[PDB]
Formats: structure tokens, C-alpha cells, sequence
């Protein structure tokens, strides 16, 4: 649970909030077909992709807008353990996904996603990747027994 | 662990199963919906769970004798009703549901001896289902 959210990063993410209201549609959706594209194996992952990409759209928005409050997303935070390990959603996912929003984040924005924007919402994800996935892996060795 | 003559009245239901169970699902959630309209915020998608229900109860009929059979749908199972939010004192609502759509879909055939097989089997099950649910939600506490 050791990963931070800087000054900088919180700063950089929480002004994103106006781009994300505009695009993080175009943004999830993009990332989704980078990773149907890039990673073959993920997509027997997904039974509603639609859908999800509209959840994940929310989420980027919800978590922009609440970045210096993480904890007031607990709800939310707690059905995307829970989707994850319904899926079988693994650790070694999270790297890839990251890449692909890396690159959606790219292209939407244009010449908006500066290397420091992009910096922040590294960090931005490594904080909920971490989160995400450690939960996940508790929620695993329970139903292992 | 269930008995010889509920098991035996299981394993008859599977022919009814095999032809009725989106009925019995499908007649349960729209009996839920009407008389316990504080579930309704748990189904988001009640089409798609009526059909996954309905699977269920006949994949836990045609293995009622080894329900580990069943530990991949279980694991699904469980891992939805946490992330809907379904408790422990929500299966005794569903169970009087699904006893009155086997009433209601199997007619006559729904005797008493037939009806307490399958509260027999429902309570096992449930029982699986609500304790790792608990375990389930005793982590996400941490
Ligand atoms: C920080 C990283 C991630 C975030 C913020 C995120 C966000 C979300 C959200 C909001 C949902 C919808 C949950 C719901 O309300 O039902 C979801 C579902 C899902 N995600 Fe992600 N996710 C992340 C990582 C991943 C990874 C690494 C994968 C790997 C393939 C993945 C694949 C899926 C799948 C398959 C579902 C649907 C599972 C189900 O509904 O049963 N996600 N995610
Ligand atoms: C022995 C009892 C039960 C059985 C056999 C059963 C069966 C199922 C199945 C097969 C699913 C779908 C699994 C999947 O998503 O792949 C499901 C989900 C669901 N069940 Fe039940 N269930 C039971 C008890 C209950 C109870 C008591 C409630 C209380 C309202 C309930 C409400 C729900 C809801 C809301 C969902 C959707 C969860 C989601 O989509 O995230 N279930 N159930
Ligand atoms: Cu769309
Ligand atoms: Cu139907």
C-alpha cells in the first residue's frame, strides 16, 4: 500500500478535470482498443466491453475530481476490486493497462499531454493500480479457501 | 450435508429444470421486484440475471451430488453478491421467491415433499454462498 500522490501530481490531475469532462469517453474507449490490439489474451476478460468502457470513463473523471481525497471513492473502489476478481483481473495486467492509457491519454489530448501531464497520471494510476491490485490479491487467497 | 430423499427429489427436478428454469427465475425476480422493492437497487442488469439464475439453479441440480462441480460458478456467485451488496438476511427473501414461482411454474407437481427437498438444497447453498461472502467482506475491511 506504499505508493504517494504528490503536490505536483494531485495538481496536474485535478486540472485535467475540464478534459476529462469532454473526453474521457474517447479516452477510455481508446485505451480499450489499444488493449484489444496490443493484448490478445485480455479480451476473454471482457463480456460487456461496451459498458465497461463507460464505467472506466466515470471512474477517470470521479478519481480526477476527488484526488486529494482518494478515500471518499471507497464505494467505488470496492466494486472495481470485486469486478476485477469476477473477471480474474491479474497484477501483471496492471503494467499493460497503464500503457494503453498512457497512449490514449496521448493522442486525445493532442499536444495537451505534455510529459509532466502524463507524469502525474502516471502516478495518478500506479496509486490505484497499487491499491486495486493488493485488495484484489487478499480477496483471491479467501475464495482460494 | 443434504439428505438421501432430498437429493433424490433434486435429481428429479432436472427435467423440470431443463425446460422451466428461466420461468421459475424470470416468475422469482418479478415476485421480488413487487414485494421487496428495496432489492430493485441491486440488479442492475436484471434480463442478463434472470438467464445466469436460471443456469444456476440447473447446474446445481444436475450436480446436487458433488457440488464442487460448481466452485468456478460459486467463486462468480459470491463475488457478485459482494459487489451488489447482498447480506445475510437478504436469502430467506429470496427463498420465499423461488418457493412460490416452483409453486406457481410446477403446478401440481409442487407438493410439500418436493417444496421442503428444495429448501433443504436452497439452505445448503446458501449457506456456502453467505459465509464466503462474509469472509469476502471481511477483507475489504482489511
Ligand atoms: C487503475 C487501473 C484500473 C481502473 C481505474 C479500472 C477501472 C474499472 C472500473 C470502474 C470497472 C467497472 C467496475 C464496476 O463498476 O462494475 C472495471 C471493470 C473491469 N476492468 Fe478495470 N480498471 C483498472 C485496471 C484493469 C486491468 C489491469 C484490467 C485487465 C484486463 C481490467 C479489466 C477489467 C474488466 C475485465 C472489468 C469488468 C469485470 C466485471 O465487471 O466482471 N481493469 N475497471
Ligand atoms: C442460493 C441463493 C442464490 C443463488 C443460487 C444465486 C444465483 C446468482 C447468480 C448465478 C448470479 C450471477 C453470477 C454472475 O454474475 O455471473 C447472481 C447475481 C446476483 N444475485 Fe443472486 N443468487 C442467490 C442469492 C441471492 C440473494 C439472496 C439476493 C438478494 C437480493 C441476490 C441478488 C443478486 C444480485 C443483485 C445479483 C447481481 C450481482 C451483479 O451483477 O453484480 N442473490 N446470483
Ligand atoms: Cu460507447
Ligand atoms: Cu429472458
Amino acid at each position: 500500500m506504499a505508493p504517494t500522490l504528490s503536490e505536483q501530481t494531485r495538481q496536474l490531475v485535478r486540472a485535467s478535470v475540464p478534459a476529462l469532462q469532454k473526453h474521457s469517453v474517447a479516452i477510455s474507449a481508446t485505451m480499450y482498443r489499444l488493449l484489444f490490439e496490443r493484448y490478445p489474451e485480455t479480451r476473454s476478460l471482457f463480456e460487456l466491453p461496451e459498458r465497461v468502457i463507460h464505467k472506466l470513463a466515470s471512474a477517470l473523471l470521479a478519481y480526477a475530481r476527488s484526488i486529494d481525497n482518494p478515500s471518499a471513492l471507497q464505494a467505488a473502489i470496492r466494486r472495481m476490486v470485486l469486478s476485477h476478481a469476477r473477471a480474474g483481473v491479474q497484477a501483471v495486467h496492471y503494467p499493460l493497462v497503464w500503457e494503453c492509457l498512457r497512449d490514449a491519454i496521448k493522442e486525445v489530448l493532442g499536444p495537451d499531454a505534455t510529459e509532466t501531464l502524463l507524469q502525474a497520471w502516471k502516478e495518478a494510476y500506479d496509486f490505484l493500480a497499487h491499491l486495486l491490485s493488493t485488495k484484489e490479491a487478499q480477496v483471491y487467497a479467501v475464495l482460494a479457501e
